[PDB]
């Protein structure tokens, strides 16, 4: 790629902004050259469930000195359960493993099973530390599903920035935050989510491989963050992070999905 590309690309995406009543955050970081194409790369977005990626890396990065930890089994009763919660629904009573939660919270974004680790953590604080830990100063958890997808503007709850959440996902997945077996399980979980197909994976070339982690909450808050891993040239972080004026809004897959097309274009 190039400079030229990439300024050409920040221009499109500003014009991509234009064409909804909200605003894109955006980074694309090619591991290649460390080139970065940022779009309001450092205003506070909600997250909402893409923080999921940073939930799942804590509770890995405990069980590297714990290795029995994975297979712990987490009960639970239907008075526990939360809205968008699809698996963790049918195992009410006994519970699952917290490897099996974690599976659910990254690919099908099940919302108990996110609280449950969570709890197993020690709470969203527990969360905000380790992105602490891994560099990440700008993270913060601060509530729990699904009060952390309210979105409301001016509320820096449950918010990060399209920057820190970037590094944070290269350091996860592509650098060395985790010890091997560990990035290499974030990975697995990430490349076999089921919620993402209309986003980031819709809008790079079907060539290139995707892990990703998608975010959707009031105010129409549409998101995804991850890594495209092409056949030919080094991984590409993706971080997009839209939310709009108005609490009658939707998110929009193929906003994301263009975002992500634009970037993809440049960096050649």
């Amino acid at each position: 790629g190039s400079h030229m590309r990439n300024v050409a690309a920040e221009q499109q995406l500003r014009e991509l902004e234009s064409t909804f009543d909200g605003r894109l955050g955006f980074v694309a970081l090619d591991t290649a050259t460390g080139a970065r194409i940022a779009h309001r790369a450092d205003e506070r977005f909600p997250f909402c469930s893409t923080f999921k990626t940073m939930l799942s890396a804590a509770v890995l990065a405990r069980s590297a000195g714990d290795a029995a930890l994975l297979q712990r089994r987490i009960p639970y009763a239907k008075r526990d359960l939360v809205r968008y919660s699809p698996i963790t629904e049918k195992h009410v009573g006994a519970g699952m493993t917290v490897a099996e939660l974690c599976a659910a919270t990254l690919q099908y974004s099940d919302n108990t099973a996110a609280n449950l680790l969570i709890a197993l953590l020690g709470g969203p604080q527990a969360v905000t530390a380790y992105a602490r830990s891994i560099g990440d100063a700008t993270f913060r958890l601060d509530r729990r599903e699904t009060e952390l997808n309210t979105a409301i503007p001016g509320d820096e709850r449950d918010t990060t920035t399209p920057a820190a959440m970037a590094a944070s996902v290269r350091r996860l997945l592509v650098g060395d935050a985790l010890g091997t077996a560990q990035r290499a399980q974030l990975n697995a979980w990430m490349l076999g989510n089921k919620t993402g197909d209309a986003r980031i994976r819709a809008g790079v070339p079907a060539g290139w491989r995707v892990a990703d982690k998608t975010g959707t909450g009031d105010y129409g808050t549409g998101n995804d963050i991850g890594v495209a891993y092409p056949p030919d040239r080094a991984p590409i972080v993706f971080v997009v992070y839209t939310t709009m004026r108005s609490r009658n809004a939707q998110a929009r897959d193929d906003v994301i999905a263009s975002a992500a097309r634009i970037a993809a274009r440049a960096f050649v």
